[PDB]
């Protein structure tokens, strides 16, 4: 069935952000209840016809890494991005209810990613481009799911124009357009850091700051510091010792010398807590009252 603006009925807002703003929506016609994300673009109608074209092949990515996709069209003065409902919402929200989120849970959150990022690559040939907290979501079944990845050049482009102060932005990609895949890398390791520790990882907490856990920077100042100063270590000691192995391997500032996939796939953290019996369930629905 084909979706359409007049069809939808709006609940509540999710949330919104930089680039657009999601609303928990009813689908009349199915009954079945929906993500639907605006994204506001005052672009000619040539073009967002390329844009709504190349989204569509959202159809094509089916993964239980990936939230899924019901459809995307252009109403009036925004095109329209339906999704599944993640009544968890993102990391980035449940962090905060949370606090800091286990090195346990944290490591089912990295194999969600990582395989995740390899579904995208593998079997469409693309790179996230923006992986943080806010755009892994997660649900009551325990699924954990990535969202907001480059599907669609031509959106890219129409938001190359917002940004934020925070950055999750590889060392390379800050600095020009020489990077990749494995710009993903950098961000996850960042996030998980961020997920870790509490907050975001820079600049990294002092031995006072650390002690009592277990004004934001300048734009500019930001950037320096995440290109030139040394990459966010991991507090030894309360976490594991290969857990603090996966993000350095994750943030190691040489693109070409940084983990991929592959080899994070296989590594000591990821075997671990693939093994590991964790009711990640049970843990998102009672840190945020859900279940
Ligand atoms: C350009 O990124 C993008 C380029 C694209 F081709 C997309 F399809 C998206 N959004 C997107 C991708 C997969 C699913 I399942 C659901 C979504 F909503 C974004 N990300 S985004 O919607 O969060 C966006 C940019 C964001 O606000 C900046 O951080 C465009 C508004
Ligand atoms: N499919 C979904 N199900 C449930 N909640 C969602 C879904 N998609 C997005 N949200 C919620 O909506 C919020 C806003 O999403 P959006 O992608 O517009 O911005 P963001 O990722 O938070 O920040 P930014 O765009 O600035 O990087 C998210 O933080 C998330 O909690
Ligand atoms: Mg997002």
């Amino acid at each position: 069935m084909e979706l359409k603006d007049d069809d939808f009925e709006k609940i509540s807002e999710l949330g919104a952000g930089n680039g657009g703003v999601v609303f928990k929506v009813s689908h009349k016609p199915s009954g079945l209840v929906m993500a639907r994300k605006l994204i506001h673009l005052e672009i000619k109608p040539a073009i967002r016809n390329q844009i709504i074209r190349e989204l569509q092949v959202l159809h094509e990515c089916n993964s239980p890494y990936i939230v899924g996709f019901y459809g995307a069209f252009y109403s009036d003065g925004e095109i329209s991005i339906c999704m599944e409902h993640m009544d968890g919402g993102s990391l980035d929200q449940v962090l905060k209810k949370a606090g800091r989120i286990p090195e346990q849970i944290l490591g089912k959150v990295s194999i969600a990613v990582i395989k995740g990022l390899t579904y995208l690559r593998e079997k469409h040939k693309i790179m996230h481009r923006d992986v943080k907290p806010s755009n892994i979501l997660v649900n009551s079944r325990g699924e954990i799911k990535l969202c907001d990845f480059g599907v669609s050049g031509q959106l890219i482009d129409s938001m190359a124009n917002s940004v934020g102060t925070r950055s999750y932005m590889s060392p390379e990609r800050l600095q020009g357009t020489h990077y990749s895949v494995q710009s993903d890398i950098w961000s996850m390791g960042l996030s998980l850091v961020e997920m870790a520790v509490g907050r975001y990882p820079i600049p990294p907490p002092d031995a006072k700051e650390l002690e009592l856990m277990f004004p934001p920077m300048a734009i500019f100042e930001l950037l320096d510091y995440i290109v030139n100063e040394p990459p966010p270590k991991l507090p030894s000691g309360v976490f594991s010792l290969e857990f603090q192995d996966f993000v350095n391997k994750c943030l190691i500032k040489n693109p070409a010398e940084r983990a991929d996939l592959k080899q994070l796939m296989v590594h000591a953290f990821i075997k671990r807590s693939d093994a590991e019996e964790v009711d990640f369930a049970g843990w998102l629905c009672s840190t945020i009252g859900l279940n």
